[PDB]
Formats: structure tokens, sequence, C-alpha cells
């Protein structure tokens, strides 16, 4: 579930996961999470 990128807060996961087409991120595990509608 969700992407494979790096991140260095938790607003530049937002960035991405928007784009891939998914609703929720953020940065966990020391990665970017995203999630479904």
């Amino acid at each position: 579930v969700g992407i494979n990128v790096k991140c260095k807060h938790s607003r530049q996961c937002l960035k991405p996961c928007k784009d891939a087409g998914m609703r929720f991120g953020k940065c966990t595990n020391g990665k970017c999470h995203c999630t479904p509608k």
C-alpha cells in the first residue's frame, strides 16, 4: 500500500502522494506513505 519515496518532514510526502492519485500522505518509517480514498 502507498508508494516508495524518501521524505524529510511530512508535507513533502503530500506532493508525490496526491500526484500519484492517492488521498492521504505522510512521512512514516523514514519513507513516504499514502492510502486510497
